């Protein structure tokens, strides 16, 4: 890696990694390196380092068959040892969607309906390969020059056989689908798939317009509890200002009975969605 490109200033951190602006020497131009270190610590046993390992493949596997979306990562490189594996993807200079709500504390409707529509007609092409993210939210969700979305973080990503579920919990609870914490409690649950990133959409899209997530609470155990039983509201002194119309399309995504929810598909036929048609 390091023959070939000179490592900047770290950009970010993931709990195995760490993502530097590097320099590809060649050509002089800056890109991001996603460096995992599969050996990681203690906890990273014979085994654990394996399973980072696998992963990372599996991350890169996704990346290169998602590769060619405007608005998705551009895997441009990689590099392994044994140790590291270096991915390099386009820098993304206006950082992350989280960082832009921080500062603007919340976004209108209009802003909300730009990024929640790129959003969408990802995830409807990630869904289209039956490929399901895991792991949306404003963390992962980068900005270009243009403010354009950029999907990033394929870690968690996972492409289904037809039928295929998973039973892993991984991801950030906030974010985290019914269907995921009900798979964690009982053995006998037939497990989850795709429509868990379009809860997770719900809970994006709600806290862009908010500035606050739709469930949260002091103690995770019930903060997990009013997931599941989907026990939030449009608080009284802060969705004033927005259109019934959108708390419409909110509601339809934070649903916890999977096959009820809104589907990619179907939420970019919302009425929200139609002004121009
Ligand atoms: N292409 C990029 N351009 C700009 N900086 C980026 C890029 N990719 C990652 N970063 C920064 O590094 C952070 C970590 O990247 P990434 O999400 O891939 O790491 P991770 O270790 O998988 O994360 P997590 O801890 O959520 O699992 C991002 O949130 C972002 O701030
Ligand atoms: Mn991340
Ligand atoms: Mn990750």
């Amino acid at each position: 890696f390091y023959e070939n490109y000179e490592p900047k200033e770290i950009l970010g951190r993931g709990v195995s990694s760490v993502v530097r602006r590097c320099i590809h020497k060649p050509t002089c131009k800056e890109y991001a390196v996603k460096i995992i270190d599969v050996t990681g610590g203690g906890s990273f046993s014979a085994e654990e380092v394996q399973e980072l390992r696998e992963a990372t493949l599996k991350e890169v596997d996704i990346l290169r068959k998602v590769s060619g979306h405007p608005n998705i990562i551009q895997l441009k490189d990689t590099y392994e040892t044994n140790t590291f594996f270096f991915l390099v993807f386009d820098l993304m200079k206006k950082g992350e969607l989280f960082d832009y709500l921080t500062e603007k504390v919340t976004l209108s409707e209009k802003e909300t309906r730009k990024i929640m529509r790129a959003l969408l007609e990802v995830i409807c092409a990630l869904h289209k390969l039956n490929i399901v993210h895991r792991d949306l939210k404003p963390e992962n969700i980068l900005l270009d020059d243009d403010m354009n979305i950029k999907l990033t973080d394929f870690g968690f990503s996972c492409q289904l056989d037809p039928g295929e579920k998973l039973r892993e919990v991984c991801g950030t609870p906030s974010y985290l689908a019914p269907e995921i914490i009900e798979c964690s409690m009982n053995d006998n649950h037939p497990g989850y798939g795709k429509e868990v990133d379009m809860w997770s959409t719900g809970v994006i899209m709600y806290t862009l317009l908010a500035g606050s997530p739709p469930f949260w609470h002091r103690k995770q155990m019930l903060m997990l509890r009013m997931i599941m039983s989907g026990n939030y509201q449009f608080g009284s002194p802060e969705w004033d200002d927005y259109s019934d119309t959108v708390k419409d399309l909110v509601s339809r995504f934070l649903v916890v009975q999977p096959q009820k929810r809104y589907t990619a598909e179907e939420a970019l036929a919302h009425p929200f969605f139609q002004q121009y048609v």
